[PDB]
């Protein structure tokens, strides 16, 4: 078969699956999660070590051996995917609590010059087996760091190709891809079904996305509020320059909910209670 | 003032300007050129060391000290810019001989997955103070190496933003920017004047380039053949997918000249005569 590197084994006791395995830190006897990647990962480590937000996964340790071993904080609730798979749907209030945190996490990323590029329910982890819990964004493998165009625009464009001058119009809107993904994640969570699919349709998946013509099933959406649907509509905008940003989404009436914001602050206080050092009064 | 690093001084005797300075290799008593860059350059060195073409500049040595020192083969003819500056124009046959070599050099680059991105007469060097000479492409500082889109297209685009799917149409045509630049270089060489400028015009430089409406002065161009002008027209095409490639330019009637091709092969044989090792018959 295979063995774990001596350096990992020195600090951790490996266990069962959820490539992700459960492990125990020898020093603390505390549960951790170990992500095994087959031998970009160094950039992901550099990105993760620099970011500090409660809704972004923290790297605890790293091992560069026959494979890459990434030690992360364990998330007992698992993937958001498991909560939405096979037409399963979350109650509106739960969608809000989770989405609000996805918005704060993605806003933090953009503020810090990072675009995730791979936001999906599979990359959103829940902190507990309870409905009201803290969420954390994971899988920064496809992430990009925010140029060649700015340097080119400093000189006289005597020899500069027209497509380069044309691209100046859209430049610096790559982050809007994360807002599209969040739009799709919100649609799935609220309805239990994807907005764009090849199930019972003649239109190609490419054509549904470029046209922005999402599959709307009234019977399913009648159960969901008009405010939630309005936010979805504003994130699922084809023009990335017109699409809602994380700030615009956070200002939307749907998230102007003092109850949901309180429940989140409560989950924060409960998580932070373990780490809390006494303070100067 | 300042001093040169001990390691450089150990191997070279520095001299007059043409930041580029003349130097003498101590071992050979041969003239070299030393490019001084103020403390990307490592990528340019990596690019230059890997490429082997008679129309691309060769790096002879490199020094990473208080500044970057790049030892290159000396080009006694200097810049092509000096031959075209202030309405000065080359005789058609000379434009052909030089352009043919720029096409071979740029074709070699594209074949090898490199885009120069900064082709101008200032970055084209002539090997001798004679009209018929070998040319060499220099200044690979802005060059790019040929993706994230291909990796994204492997998965299901359920969460994939429409602008990404839209970009699939143009993807892999960045090299066409080099063909635009060559188009502009050919226009300047043949006419002595730039195709796009802010001299005696109301239309903005950005607007002239995006529209592809080059300044055509009949009196100047009457002296130039219709074949040369046809090639310019085919390189100065706004749509990068329609624009002529180096291969298409090389197949153009204007370059189907057995005399010019012979003169180039002759200059090659003359340069190669010094290095020529005896061979197996
Ligand atoms: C809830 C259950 C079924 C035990 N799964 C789970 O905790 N999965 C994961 C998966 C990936 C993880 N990656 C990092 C941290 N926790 C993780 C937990
Ligand atoms: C002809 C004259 C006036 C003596 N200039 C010249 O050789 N200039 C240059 C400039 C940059 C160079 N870079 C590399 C190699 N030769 C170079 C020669």
């Amino acid at each position: 078969m295979s063995v774990y590197p001596k350096a990992l084994r020195d600090e951790y006791i490996m266990s069962k699956t959820l490539e992700v395995k459960l492990a125990f830190e020898r020093k603390t006897c505390k549960k951790v999660a170990i992500k095994i990647i087959s031998k970009n990962v160094e950039t992901e480590i550099e990105i993760l070590k620099k970011l500090n937000h409660p809704c972004i996964i923290k790297i605890k340790n790293f091992f560069d051996a026959e494979d890459y071993y990434i030690v992360l904080e364990l998330m007992e609730g698992g993937e958001l995917f498991d909560k939405v798979v096979g037409n399963k749907r979350l109650k509106e209030a739960t969608c809000k609590l989770y989405f609000y945190q996805m918005l704060l996490a993605v806003q933090y990323l953009h503020e810090n010059g990072i675009i995730h590029r791979d936001l999906k329910p599979e990359n959103v982890l829940l902190s507990s087996q309870e409905e009201d819990c803290l969420i954390k964004i994971t899988d920064f493998g496809h992430s990009k760091i925010l140029t060649s165009l700015m340097r080119t625009l400093c000189g006289t464009p005597t020899y500069l190709a027209p497509e380069v001058l044309v691209s100046v119009g859209t430049a610096g809107y790559n982050r809007a891809v994360d807002c599209w993904s969040l739009g799709v994640i919100l649609f799935i969570c609220l309805s239990g079904y994807p907005p764009f699919s090849e199930h019972r349709t003649q239109v190609s998946l490419k054509d549904q996305i470029t046209s922005g013509k999402y599959n709307f099933i009234p019977e399913v959406w009648a159960e969901v509020s008009e405010k939630a649907l309005d936010l979805v509509k504003k994130l699922l905008v084809v023009d990335p320059k017109a699409r809602f940003t994380t700030e615009e989404a956070l200002r939307h009436p749907w998230l102007q909910d003092e109850d949901m914001k309180r429940k989140f602050q409560d989950l924060l206080s409960e998580e932070n209670e373990s780490t809390a050092l006494p303070q100067v009064l």
